[PDB]
């Protein structure tokens, strides 16, 4: 069987080649000691540097879906296989992801790894956007995907991708926890260290939801209380937050908030579309996918369906699909992928990769 | 039964002899994927690569009435016979079309075909005109047929042809397409790729007319908006557009329009007239048939009339003969012409082909 | 004396007939604040928008040679009368330029502006190719001309012109930018806002040039490194780029890299040759003639020469005429055209333009 | 004439607008008796509590830019007002000062004291990195001010701010002077009691400085003693400190001094510019301006410039502009605000508050 | 075996590492007679003393942790080694304690004489309330260690400490024991002499108790006699005494009764737990780890227990954790601690001693 690893730049998807669900879930950290010990581990990984997080400063190795620190990085590949998995890499063929218009040398020095390091039998780096079409049971669609890191939108028509009409946006949920700590501020609550951000990120998780009409939103947060919501934090002290729930994920539709010039995810999603021949146009407007874990907010497959609406010609059914399980859309569709009996003429060997040097990763890639 | 196969440049007409329309009528195109897939068939026929434009690069191999494409062309007469008629080509014998005055090569590499590629039993090419007066159900009249690729005039005079007064115009449907394309930037649409010219013909199609009084008609418009239609695209944009629906059919009669040196479609009937005897030149005036898709413009009748009337001498009486079915005309005579008892004489067999040569082809040929 | 005013999608060229270059040269932009002003203008234009734009978002009221912002092009123009040429517009007759094959809205509406807004004396809107024979002292020649919106081939034969083998397409260097900004994220360098686009334009004009031999120069550019060149940032930081040189010009000979289905500037040229008439072609295969900014890629005549040579006829004789001044043809032809004796009456004074409403402008156009 | 008060952590400069120096400099403490009097008043304010502190518990009533004793910050201003200015403050509008992502209510409460209480006819909270700026005589630059309680990073650029690049460090004066009186305890040396800290203070204004080379200093200092000084007690006491002289202030470049995870003033300050657009960074490179009581120490002003020459390309000219009397530039830089002619309308006057509430006071304010 | 030795303020805890009490426990006084010898030893030390204190002068060497007078402390090491445990200190390597934040000169003068006038093979100075948690069994608390000169609280997680938390309180035993003397004169006792305080610190070991509530003790004591009890001097005078019985215990929750500016033992616990990182306070909460003799007066822990309560968040659990035999948690600590394995290599032998210098000695400590 196929080991499926979707590396997030918040959370390690991984698993087996057929299952529902990933196996392995955990975030994408390694923690170090801060202070000094005098009674020890030099660093931990995923769940246990999250639960020892009060001591450790936390460092994420991928950052906007590229693989900054690869010291890390290994250390994390190292704790899937063999904390989470309890696997032998080198029996298991593995299918990684990566985000599109990412730097060639990411994948290539990934591939390295695999095979020199942990000796993989045969290898496979897939487009993240694709494998969400397959979880969806799609052929035609255009996928909204927008995770940790990375949002981008990939449109494919009868199996074809447009690569020429792929958007990348590097504001995902990293930047949304990042506006979030800003403005919790205004309410004299201080999250500074790496640890806290973690609280921030659980507080995003539980309140944080998107507003159907944002202005009318404000008006109503500013004129009674029926919309805060208290939150207790680790250690007993309870906070409070009203308009500071979707004034976060407002930012994906208005992302002046954080000082980014880029559009909107509802204008990159009608601009990818009208990028693409006039007639998949009304294809794509029916097959609006989401996936990953930004996605996730409650009102916002309403508020896309919305914003795209406003966009489009009134004679243009929108339909945004969004299922219950778009937080690991990618991983299930590498799931079904890898089991595929045409797919298995794909794997990249160990043996096709000391004859064709690094540049056989770069195939059906952008 | 016999087969007839009308082979235009634009639409393919197939059928059986004896009925009373064609059973398949489809586009003659053959389309390739222009991307990459990723999620496939290589190319695809007629009403199939129309409905996956957007995806394709879309191909006609037929230019003029001339095949230019033969491995494309083998694919059309492919998709004729297995998927549209699904019959067996070395059942029937198949009655084939071609405009006068083509290269004799065209009609000798498609002889080879389809005795060696697909086995016909017997085989015969007949000329266009001929077969429209046997639909009309007469035997002298100046035929003037003009499809996607072709125009031309043939006058025939109790069942005998002129071939020294056929002319051959190459100024049909495609080029009239290509026209509106370019008139239609004045109003800031641009239709630029292979798929949008098919939404150009459809336009075409759908809106315009052939103007009575041309430069009155183009007053008309100028004045006001009564000439003004909508039109909705495949993605929901509707365009509007005015004096474009009759400037499009204009070039019929001025062909200057699109750089052409060439007279008009009414002098070239009456200058074909004129050519022939000055005693069969009444019964010519009185029966003057129309034929082909691009004679089925709205007043296209009555501006023939009226221009044929000012160039005859004032006691002569025009008659253009136009019934609503002419659009099927070529395919329709063809159909009465292979179920008569004299033409089963005049089939071209295997055996005849294999002892004669290519050159058996070109006998009752113009 | 007049004005000549060539507004490109990327640059204004402006200056006084009689001239040999334009006195004013800046980029065609409008940038407005986007952060918050504490310690102001509204808006910048031209070389100001062009210091200022770290803190700016710069706009293109051009787009492929359609102005799209009409209130941002009302600002163009009062930067360059009142700011560039310090000159009175209601003293000077003013020749603007305009693409073939644009909306007639696009001049009318200019006319309009220049006639009741600026209150010219006169104007004149002149097809930029014919400029560009008039500045290499020429009456035969097809011309090339790219700029930053349109790439157009304008055949011209002993002074008559050939509208109906005019080719348009709405490729040129702004689409090469972007094109570049995809290509440079291979080696994680990352350009996104429209400040950074800036950078991407200088770093095209500096490094890239057209390869002879496409795939031969690739095949160099993977073996060694002796084709990699370095460039510093505003910020002090350096790059350095390999085959992204060649690979962003070799979309003007390959479309197909940005996913447009048209063919190639040599294609465009040859297929313009040959819809003219055949008594004519020798003299259009011997004066190719290049303009605009985007035919100042070091090779591209080369490579032009090579492309076409293997289309033509081996006994037709072809010279690509390519200048040094080139960049600025059409603006020097303009001030050559406006400063003839016998172009003096084709001035449209204020006068005939109240008398005659807006279809005067559409005269000896196309 | 208007009155500017800067209310800092530690010291409280107040003055009237137009002048080039505070007029009342004094502790922003209070202090009250804690053991029993039998010979009196309740509270201190400011040098009165300073030079009766051995019997008095003094309390800061702003911790890290935060008004946390709002009845003691009342007697702080009405000290203020009556006994150091000697002014009536329903006379005068009154510029405040805040630092950068302070709590909401913070100024909304310390309005609603100056209106209410004091009743002064308008007022004004600017902040204190701006008016550090308009002391310096400067549109452009990025201002390090660092005080009692609060080190902030604000970048400007051409006098825009960019609020999405501030950074905001609760490290400053007083947290040095807590670690002073740590690591004091390593010779022997304790203060302990609030009257003590103030002694520690001193001795840090005195005494400490920051070393160009830390760990070649921390050699000199364990080889020899010829960096130890001598420092008289109030009581006659003598001690000498080596070491500590360069420790404490060390902090600000490596906060993991005292336990906390930040980065240092040098990072804090280059990722704060490489947070700003890549066109704004060179001339953010060259105005570097430190403001604040912080930023007095022997040396900071060429460490910041080999910290920041060490992580900048080496092509940016890195100059730190470190004026003499920038302890006082945030006051300085508002009496040069509350002077100009056009921030007169920028006063938020009695009238304005009692119609639009509270949120007036949250107008250019981040 | 390892030698274990505890130099408390008040008690000398010694005995050897493996074992589950110390050996040897007597009072760290030295005496020397203040009268006229007319009938004899030069100088006391220990219970020696304590017997003869009637003629003798009692001084302590340590004051508050830190040993004042090194002839004295010399003869304690003395008595220790040769007249308590009867063992040769060259022959085993001896662990001593030292109280955090402590003078650098302190523990450097001690490893002198241990080495150079004991010539002990190998040493190590630990930390004490590192050691108090070795005797609880626990990795995880906060440790408030109260002997007769030092109260100190020390926060581990995980076995990791956090240093910069760290509170040091010069309020113990000793100060108690010179606040009930004080106290005592209330009722006409009066205790001077060295001798005598010794008779006073007996009185509060055995009367002596914490109140839950103290106003409402204090009432209760006004108001009847039943808390009152009686204690026989040395020569047979009974003093009764009331509510000196829980007013000298209360001097560690209230500092100010004995004039110290400081807080509580309950303030500082909670304000070193609020120092240390969110994330881990709920444990620290569930971990408070009491010893030392002062933490021994009955009903201490679950006064503790409420004063932390009414300060922590009400979803907090406190938890005060306080065994029978924390007077002696450092020795017991300490002889864990020396007889691990993995302790071994921590020890400071005498060749490494003479080739670093005395700054070896400060390694793992704060
Ligand atoms: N219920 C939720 N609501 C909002 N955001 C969520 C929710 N669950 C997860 N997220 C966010 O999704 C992001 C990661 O999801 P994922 O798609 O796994 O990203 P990646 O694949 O890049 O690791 C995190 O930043 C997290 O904050
Ligand atoms: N209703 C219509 N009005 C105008 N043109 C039409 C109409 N229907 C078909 N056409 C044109 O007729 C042309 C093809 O007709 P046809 O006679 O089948 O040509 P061919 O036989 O050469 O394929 C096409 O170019 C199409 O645009
Ligand atoms: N040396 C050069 N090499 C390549 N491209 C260039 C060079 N100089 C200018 N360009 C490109 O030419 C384009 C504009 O030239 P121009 O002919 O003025 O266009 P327009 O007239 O449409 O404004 C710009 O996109 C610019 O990037
Ligand atoms: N010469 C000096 N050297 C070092 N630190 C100083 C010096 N003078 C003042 N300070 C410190 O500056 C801090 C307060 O300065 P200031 O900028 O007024 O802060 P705030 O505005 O927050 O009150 C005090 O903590 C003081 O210790
Ligand atoms: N039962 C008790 N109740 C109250 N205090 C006690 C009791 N037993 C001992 N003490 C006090 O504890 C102090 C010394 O205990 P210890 O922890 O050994 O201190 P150190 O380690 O500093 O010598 C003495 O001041 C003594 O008065
Ligand atoms: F890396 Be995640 F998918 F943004
Ligand atoms: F080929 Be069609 F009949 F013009
Ligand atoms: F507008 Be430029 F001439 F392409
Ligand atoms: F409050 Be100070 F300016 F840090
Ligand atoms: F010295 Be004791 F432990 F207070
Ligand atoms: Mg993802
Ligand atoms: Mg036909
Ligand atoms: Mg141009
Ligand atoms: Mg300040
Ligand atoms: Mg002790």
């Amino acid at each position: 069987t196929a080991l499926v690893c979707d590396n997030g730049s918040g959370l390690v998807k991984a698993g087996f080649a057929g299952d529902d669900a990933p196996r392995a879930v955990f975030p994408s950290i390694v923690g170090r000691p801060r202070h000094q010990g005098v009674m020890q581990k030099d660093s931990y990984v995923g769940d246990e540097a999250q639960s020892k997080r009060g001591i450790l400063t936390l460092k994420y190795p991928i950052e906007h879906g590229i693989i900054t620190n690869w010291d890390d990085m290994e250390k994390i590949w190292h704790h899937t296989f063999y904390n989470e998995l309890r696997v032998a890499p080198e029996e298991h063929p593995t299918l990684l992801t990566e985000a599109p218009l990412n730097p060639k040398a990411n994948r290539e020095k990934m591939t390295q790894i695999m095979f020199e390091t942990f000796n993989v039998p045969a290898m496979y780096v897939a487009i993240q956007a694709v494998l969400s079409l397959y979880a969806s049971g799609r052929t035609t669609g255009i996928v909204l995907d927008s995770g940790d890191g990375v949002t981008h939108n990939v449109p494919i028509y009868e199996g074809y991708a447009l690569p020429h009409a792929i958007m990348r946006l590097d504001l995902a949920g990293r930047d949304l926890t990042d506006y979030l700590m800003k403005i919790l501020t205004e309410r004299g609550y201080s999250f500074v260290t790496t640890a806290e951000r973690e609280i921030v990120r659980d507080i995003k998780e539980k309140l944080c939801y998107v507003a159907l009409d944002f202005e009318n939103e404000m008006a109503t947060a500013a004129s009674s209380s029926s919309l805060e919501k208290s939150y207790e934090l680790p250690d007993g002290q309870v906070i409070t937050i009203g308009n500071e729930r979707f004034r976060c994920p407002e930012t994906l539709f208005q992302p002046s908030f954080i000082g980014m010039e880029s559009a909107g995810i509802h204008e990159t999603t009608y601009n990818s579309i009208m990028k693409c021949d006039i007639d998949i146009r009304k294809d794509l407007y029916a097959n609006n996918v989401m996936s990953g874990g930004t996605t996730m907010y409650p009102g916002i497959a309403d508020r896309m369906q919305k914003e795209i609406t406003a966009l489009a010609p009134s004679t243009m059914k929108i339909k945004i699909i969004a299922p219950p399980e778009r937080k690991y859309s990618v991983w299930i569709g590498g799931s079904i992928l890898a089991s595929l009996s045409t797919f298995q003429q794909m794997w990249i060997t160990k043996q096709e990769y000391d004859e064709a040097g690094p540049s056989i990763v770069h195939r059906k890639c952008f």
